[PDB]
């Protein structure tokens, strides 16, 4: 199929371990410690990542920059429901991180981790493949909506390389289906309304200063 | 072209009044009461605009008021863009009601209606068409995902039909891009970001108690 569809294939990250701090009683600090430790790691795995995809490395340092910091909590939100799609009502971050219903409420996390599971189960009634999964991790970035973008006509040639990518994908692998490629865009508002939600509650985190943040996960937070 | 646009067009309503009080000093809660009590008379017509929609009113009235309360923002604010296109920096609320940067501010709306004015810009750039605009204030309806919907595959049918005539519309209408629809698609995400934003103020300013807000408007506000 799709040779940037297979691009995207290979350029997919290792797996990142959370490393839950064994000496540390459990909660709801050292969750959330944990989770911001994570997404950290995960971040600097996303910034090298990018650079696979066709095109991003061309912009400018300033318009690399704006992207991931428009779409890094849906990139990161995006990957935990792919990991979770096996799964019933609980959320992998990582093979040694899931998160059941219980922990969710011991977190506070329960009403936004809710809604990750509700775009866990519309990928699970979709059959999701990991083609299309990476696919929609890269028209994440490129259809962020970033406000501070210099070049916007090389911006929207990003998203239309990686929007014809996903069209052609689906025209050849589900002809049953000829409307596939726009239900999967139509997933992308669900995305964003959570990790808008998701945003706000973590930036309520940092004001309240008890659990510390590394860098550039404060970097990317302090943007949005 | 299609029929399923050809009717929404039919069944656009009618331009509404916004009416600000002319014995009222300007003041930022004589501006929200305005707006507020706009919202709640549009809010009227949107409910008897959707049941010319194919399928709508033949879900159980939960359902269709499960659509209702997770859209109603959404639809609320394309009206607005819509009605903005051809202006500049300016939000078109009625013909007697249009906002500009500094009564933005004075209101207290100003990083709200930047968003706002984000999606009409792109929109703009797009050239949108009225038969585009009817036909995405449907698929917002039906793709609001609501997390109590009782018939799952009839919503997802209803779907699937808007869907269907967006991309058979912009198949005859715009040969020159055979990516249009989709384009028109992801601009849903943006439109999601920005009605999160605004049903998350108004929801404040309920709180806060200073603005009267009508009773179809508190219930959509309340549901959110
Ligand atoms: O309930 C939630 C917990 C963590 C997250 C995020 C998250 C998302 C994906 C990850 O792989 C790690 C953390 C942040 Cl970035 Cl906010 Cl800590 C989102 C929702
Ligand atoms: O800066 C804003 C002001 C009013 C609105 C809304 C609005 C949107 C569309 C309308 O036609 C009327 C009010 C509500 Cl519903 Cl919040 Cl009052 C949205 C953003």
């Amino acid at each position: 199929y799709n040779k940037i569809v297979s691009h995207l294939l290979v350029a997919e990250p290792e797996k990142i371990y959370a490393m839950p701090d064994p000496t540390v009683p459990d909660s709801d600090i050292k969750a959330l410690t944990t989770l911001c430790d994570l997404a950290d790691r995960e971040l600097v795995v996303i910034i090298g990542w990018a650079k696979h995809i066709p095109g991003f490395s061309t912009l400018s340092l300033a318009d690399q920059m704006s992207l991931l910091q428009s779409a890094w909590m849906e990139i990161l939100i995006l990957g935990v429901v792919y990991r979770s799609l096996s799964f019933e009502d609980e959320l992998v971050y990582a093979d040694d991180y899931i998160m059941d219903e219980d922990q969710s409420k011991l977190a506070g996390l329960l009403d936004l981790n809710n809604a990750i599971l509700q775009l866990v189960k519309k990928y699970k009634s979709m059959k999701l493949e990991k083609e299309e999964f990476v696919t929609l991790k890269a028209i994440a970035l490129a259809n962020s909506d970033s406000m501070h973008i210099e070049d916007v006509e090389a911006v929207q040639k990003l998203q239309d390389v990686l929007h014809e990518a996903l069209q052609d994908y689906e025209a050849g692998q589900h002809m049953e289906d000829p409307r596939r490629a726009g239900k999967m865009l139509m997933t992308l508002p669900l995305l964003r309304q959570t990790s808008t939600k998701a945003v706000q509650h973590f930036y309520n985190i940092k004001l309240e200063g008890k659990v510390p943040m590394h860098k550039l996960f404060l970097e990317m937070l302090e943007a949005k």
